[PDB]
């Protein structure tokens, strides 16, 4: 592998977004001869500069596809550049695996109202044949990707000959192995019986809690004797490394814990983490205890995932044992997620 | 990655009317039917009516009886409704009587529905079974289909935000704060207020002066003379924050100062700062204080540069000056002309 | 309920683009009822093949809180001085979708808009009476 | 063509370029086939960041060409996504007329590095015949007419127009009318021995200077009088009218002074308009004393612009009593003038 | 005026109208007045 002294890192930057349809009854529409249904307006996701709304026809339009279908893309609204994106188009079943991807071998051109779309995307009598399994209970849903970029952007080098370098910075290495060492420490700090060791400087710099404490009036006479009993020694570690450090390298085995006391000091950097480790570590299962533990720990977004997961997989969390706790135990998260559940996915009886 | 879902709710409802001798119905009043209407769907505000003519109105429909699904209101002004009346199974009859396959918008003050449902004569004989008990109940179940308007759940994860280390901008405001400081540091006459802990860990040389028992006294008393206040502010900077932004216009008086307190990381960008600023007239100068300050580096590229431009360095009096005072760096000079060349024909 | 447009295309000697391309106008309504919005969609070239060489112009409904409009449309292209010129009337109440488009594929000939000796392209620029 | 009740105005911007390109001593081409010429880069003043180039191939560039003059087009930057434009091109002939027009009937569209144009375009021993005069003394005039056209907008002229009237802002013209009416007026202002009664309030108000010179130790005594005799009072009523009214209706017969009353009262829009009427006025037997005007006002763009009127018209302005004039009273804009037109000029 | 004209299959269901109804019968006599006249036919 062959190296050189400067580079050029030119680049089409894609966005690349999807779009969801189940229409319900298809087979009670029966839209004939370019009967136009259409959809809510959708934007890319990232910000909203172009919008878009997509066309189909069950009887679609013209003699061309009188037994076949009509699949067309229009456009809402995009300033004028010529915008070209490549689209796949797909069916979905009840269990959520695509089944028939009809994809434009080009990246088409699209302006103010162009339609551009796979016509004859599929027969009529293929479609209505129920014996597919594509279609649970008259329900045909739809998968569309796209592939929208922006016209390329390029970096003028430089990298010259570069005769000196510079090392990385090694702060944080040094700090971490400062709390590892344990060396020029005036306080001691105690959790659980077993001691540990801390200075002021570090922890008032990272966390307003122990700011908090040790300022007011406890460091003139009782800066060695500290009460710290809410956690153990093995998440007081790992507490203390990222508080040194700034980074949590044991996180996944112990992330409840860790959240709890990222929770108790304020600190919202680990909060962050834990709630990531949380969410990542989130199952069907467990479900009960992570909403019991965002809930109770004011944890934003993981609760808002949390509540999400729940309403997206209401149907078997239920019967389990940690939802007849939660009954019992907490009643307004009952309340909370009837909320979230009744307006989200099933508004109005609309899916049943 | 939007779940539209096109979501085509129907409003539909259970009507329950029964019809009394319609057999001799037409002989007793004749074609101009009137029935009660009825009240359903969202809050029964729509309005509906049913009733079955048994002849037609007018002498075109005289042949087939009549069955229309008389409209007053209807629900919304453009509503495209294919409605499917059915009967809830009073004998065997679930074809034969023709269900509106295509149906046509409903507006207000206008009715739609069928002008033809069965022969006359062919209802009239009770041989084909179509008379149960002289009664007949209707089950009307209209089908909208015009709502379809929406439903958008974005599905929007975003993992967490994630926000970064921000520890060299902290140490920045402790400095600029300068709070919890445990020793002062005299430069020039200005006194600064500096951490003991900090200056430990960053530099080994004041590590080692506040190691080798001087702490009654050099703590808070210790002097700095050799150096500038501005230099010395700088190295404190990159001592503190990590970096040393002002470098460029004072990077070999900090280049001094960081040989004299090793700091390793701030002596190479201040060799990086000489590096890239030579010039024939103070190749010398700057060959004297890599030399002077064993600045290894930037003393090899140095005497690069002198070998490369040999013959203009030479008529530097800089070059003169180092010539009657440093002989070794002239005998390295010579050594990295010849040893790292040659031979050159002849 | 009636509608009045005028539409007008300045520099349409430099048509931009190729075949098979469209040009939308701003969304426009009346006073009563200002909930049904449409737009006017013209394509300089022939919008396919089958009738090539033609100015193919359509009716666009972009807005309805309801289904379908009942509506009968009426083109005109003015000349030099203002007349009503190849005034062709859809005799039937289309049926008007959200979406849906409805217009004359073979409405007039490009070589006979190129004709300038008619008047019918004056100053490089054309303009529309739409009536609804 | 009736009122509608709305109008759409699509309105797409056209820029054009107009260039010259001349090429002296064309014989010595000193090249085969294939070999490029290129062209200094050149914009127009909006948006003045799309600058584009030339190549001429003097032989052919294809061997289909040959004896062909090939002449291409080329973009170097375009900071926006894309621009598409046509084209035409035209060679002077010997008495300058547009010869032998080549122009695309396609807006190709341009990106950075990609070229256009015609490499058929005339004929090798067509242009080198003498009888048709395409190579007047061997200097060959290229026409570059570039049409660039861009973003296409609507205003959307809707009806409902807020039928009440609207009046512009008057803080203009409610201004100029109270100098007739002369109320508010709390003090005196004589000029030449004329009465003009005016008030401080909003002299002060709309000139920084007279502001300035006011409230300095000058109002307390001599407020009711205040000595003005650098103007005559037609040009002070112009003075005091454009700062009322905001504007100088009469221009064109007394710019010469007006521009020295806005030189003395620091008012640069006053000068700059004086400047534009003067600047069309300049003449062979006026330039002297434009000259003398613009260096005693300071006019830069004005004296700058009269340089090139002398450039323009060095042969016979020369001699003028004005020009030995104004050499006997200031040799240092001859010295300028000199620097302009060696420098500059070469 | 004009909107009120058209839109009152929503605007008169509001208690804004027959607020103003009865604190101005003033207004409802002029408009009243204005429909009557600009529907001359029509029973």
């Amino acid at each position: 592998g062959p190296v050189a002294e400067s580079w050029c890192y030119t680049q089409i930057k894609v966005v690349k977004f999807s779009y969801m349809w189940t229409i319900n009854n298809f087979s009670f529409c029966r839209e004939e001869m370019g009967e136009v249904i259409k959809s809510s307006t959708f934007s890319s996701g990232a910000n909203d500069k172009l919008k878009w709304c997509l066309r189909v026809n069950p009887k679609g339009l013209d003699e061309e596809s009188k037994d076949y279908l009509s699949l067309y893309l229009l456009l809402v609204s995009c300033p004028k550049s010529e915008v070209r994106a490549k689209f796949k188009f797909s069916i979905l079943n009840a269990k959520g695996e695509e089944t028939k991807a009809m994809e434009s071998q080009r990246a088409y051109r699209f302006v103010q109202g162009k339609d551009w779309g796979f016509k004859k995307f599929i027969r009529r009598d293929f479609l209505l044949d129920e014996a597919n399994g594509l279609l649970p209970d008259d329900k045909l849903t739809l998968f569309c990707e796209v592939s929208v970029v922006q016209d390329s952007v390029n970096i003028s080098g430089q990298n010259t000959m570069n005769m000196v370098k510079v090392p990385e910075c090694r702060l944080a290495d040094e700090l971490g192995g400062l709390w590892e060492n344990s060396r020029f420490t005036d306080c001691c700090l105690c959790v659980a019986g077993q001691e540990f060791q801390a200075h002021k400087a570090i922890l008032a710099a990272r966390s307003p809690v122990f700011s908090a404490m040790f300022e007011h009036e406890m460091e003139e006479s009782k800066k060695n004797r500290v009460e710290i009993n809410d956690v153990e020694p093995e998440v007081f570690k790992e507490m203390m490394c990222f508080i040194y450090t700034g980074k949590a390298p044991n996180l996944d085995k112990m992330a409840d814990d860790l959240l709890a006391a990222a929770d108790k000091y304020a600190l919202e950097r680990l909060k962050v983490m834990c709630e990531d480790a949380l969410c990542s570590n989130l199952s069907v299962e467990n479900a009960a205890e992570i909403l019991i533990l965002a809930d109770l720990h004011s944890a934003d977004q993981l609760k808002t995932q949390a509540v999400d997961f729940i309403n997206y997989h209401a149907s078997d969390v239920l019967e389990t044992s940690g939802w007849k706790s939660m009954v019992v135990s907490h009643p307004h998260l009952v309340a909370e997620a009837y909320r979230s559940l009744a307006s989200a996915q099933c508004p109005f009886l609309g899916p049943p």
